[PDB]
């Protein structure tokens, strides 16, 4: 790889995505929660649960949902899991859309 920037933060950067869809509950491991987008993560856990349209929500330091709609917002929450313990507690709330469900 490369030594520039770098930001493992603690314990790696790898942050477990603790998704969870109505009753459903899943993981999504982030060796580049930094690198990777929000975008990236969107798809990921709608096409995870085969979504058109979601509204994922991580709980913060408040234990309010946060829907993450920007890098930005997701980047903070990695930030926060790190605090946790590499782990995020997301959850999927469906947006609307007819195909597919």
């Amino acid at each position: 790889g490369s030594s520039g920037s770098s930001g493992p933060h603690s314990m790696e950067p790898q942050v477990t995505l603790n998704v969870t869809f109505k009753n459903e509950i899943q993981s999504f491991l982030v060796s580049d929660p930094e690198n990777t987008t929000w975008a990236d993560i969107e798809a990921m856990v709608k096409v995870s649960f085969d979504l058109n349209t979601i509204q994922i929500k991580y709980l913060d330091e408040e234990n309010e949902e946060v829907s993450i709609n920007s890098q930005g917002e997701y980047e903070e929450a990695l930030k926060m899991a790190v605090k946790q313990g590499n782990q995020l507690q997301m959850q999927v709330h469906e947006g609307s859309g007819p195909s597919s469900g």
